[PDB]
């Protein structure tokens, strides 16, 4: 499934309570920075997300999630 989250932050990683493994990057029209692609780190979990800084309001990080976690937020 798909859900978008916006975060007002000057940093480029958002702690969303889950753990992620980056696997690639693509260029983003209108932004200095790439879009980063991640999969959830939990074994067997189908969730993926990508993250890019906004060119409309550069205070924002735009995260797009796909899939539903088959597990709880990991410990730690
Ligand atoms: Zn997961």
């Amino acid at each position: 499934s798909r859900i978008v989250v916006h975060t007002q932050t000057l940093f480029d990683i958002v702690n969303d309570g889950y753990r992620w493994r980056k696997y690639g990057q693509k260029s983003v029209k209108g932004s200095p920075y790439p879009r980063s692609y991640y999969r959830c780190s939990s074994p067997g979990c189908p969730v993926k997300k990508h993250v890019e800084r906004s060119s409309h309001d550069t205070k924002l990080l735009i995260t797009t999630y796909e899939g539903k976690h088959d597990h709880d937020m990991p410990p730690g």
